[PDB]
């Protein structure tokens, strides 16, 4: 039953507590918290794969994708370790994120503790934009706030 | 070679940014960089247990102890995963970094990726101050900054 726990933090006001619990190794993560300071709707929602923030946000690489895969929605096969998909921001700011995700992990080569978890200016269009960024990025935008994935209590 | 990263920040103007590097699983781990803002003189300088920087550098608990043993400085045999005894602060207040250690580790049990990095606003007695808090923090006073410690390129 292993936690861990990001603090979102950036250049603008956006500020969150993201919660990470896999109670078995094999299993899947729940991830709940919350994100204010959002413009409403959707937000692209990754683990970048260093936990590197020396030159903000930027240096902390791709997305995470040890199986050199292309990039997706969660759902999706086909698709990065570390795409979550998109958080949704209510007409206050407000994202309450509440995700469940069996490719992520705690623990083992998937394991994302130590990394980024970063949420976009916009949305992430789930590999289905048809350029050669939708594939890559998302075209999910700039990188709002994010925060290394630290182990938790 | 495995390596992390770890930024570290708080409140006032301490802040400064180490790196690690362990070109051997099973070999020492180097570890350099700098701090600013310091008081001239000695700082303990510690890995604590929860890469959880959500009530600040408080919730990042107690030193990282996997072995259950008492404080101590790094050259001791009694000592916890987490302890690096002390870096120095010049007149100008910057705290240049080299140590090398063999009981933390960037991958397997003493692994300290995920976990704070803090910087104290005394030095650490290396367990050596003859009441009960130097058994357990060395008395190094208060957290004057920290960081979660992350993979790195
Ligand atoms: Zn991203
Ligand atoms: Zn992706
Ligand atoms: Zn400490
Ligand atoms: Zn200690």
């Amino acid at each position: 039953a292993t936690k861990a726990v990001c603090v979102l933090k950036g250049d603008g006001p956006v500020q969150g507590i993201i919660n990470f619990e896999q109670k078995e190794s094999n299993g899947p993560v729940k991830v709940w918290g919350s994100i204010k300071g959002l413009t409403e709707g959707l937000h692209g929602f990754h683990v970048h794969e260093f936990g590197d923030n020396t030159a903000g946000s930027t240096s902390a690489g791709p997305h995470f994708n040890p199986l050199s895969r292309k990039h997706g929605g969660p759902k999706d096969e086909e698709r990065h370790v570390g795409d979550l998909g998109n958080v949704t921001a209510d007409k206050d700011g407000v994202a309450d994120v509440s995700i469940e995700d069996s490719v992520i992990s705690l623990s083992g080569d998937h394991c994302i503790i130590g990394r980024t978890l970063v949420v976009h200016e916009k949305a992430d269009d789930l590999g289905k934009g048809g350029n050669e960024e939708s594939t890559k990025t998302g075209n999910a935008g700039s990188r709002l706030a994010c925060g290394v994935i630290g182990i938790a209590q």
